[PDB]
């Protein structure tokens, strides 16, 4: 299912993002270590994903003194959107169970 | 954001499926009362969604003795293969927070 891995990478690789701006060497690192292993991504995909948000606004890049990429101001709060109405879902589901 | 609200509704509609076989109104009903009233939906956008679950096997449909819609065995196994990775992405996220 390419588009649910797809969207599944998006919203960790912001999350990322969300505890401090990093580069795609520390980002694959940190996403590997927090996989137990499971989750190895590729240089290349980041860079496709990171096209993308930073033309939406999502996300911006800079270099060190190497390339930066940071949340941006839409950034933060769409995430924040993103996890709040996710949640409710998340409830939603937990009484349709019981 | 449209194609999130689309995602979301989508994992509700096939959560209540789950839990049983069910009617486009006595699905409404069950969304409405889970969401605690925030969640009413219109009786159209079920059709728009059941009618691409309906192409790609993961649902089907009958008459009751009234259209009764049904999870396929695609449709389980496919709802599992979601929660499972999903599940995984939330652990993820878990690690990176502390
Ligand atoms: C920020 C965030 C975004 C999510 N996005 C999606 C999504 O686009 N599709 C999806 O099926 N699940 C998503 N989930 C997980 C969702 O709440 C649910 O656990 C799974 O969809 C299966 O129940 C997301 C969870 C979080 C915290």
């Amino acid at each position: 299912p390419k588009e649910m891995l797809r969207a599944q990478t998006n919203v960790i690789l912001l999350n990322v993002l969300k505890q401090g701006d990093n580069y795609v060497y520390g980002i694959i690192k940190q996403v590997k270590e927090a996989s137990n292993g499971e989750m190895e991504l590729n240089e290349a995909t980041l860079y496709t994903i990171f096209k993308r948000l930073e033309k939406d606004g999502i996300i911006s890049s800079y270099w060190g003194d190497r390339k930066y990429y940071r949340l941006t101001e839409i950034g933060h709060e769409n995430m924040r959107l993103a996890f709040e109405s996710w949640s409710r879902v998340d409830k939603i589901i937990e009484n349709l169970e019981a």
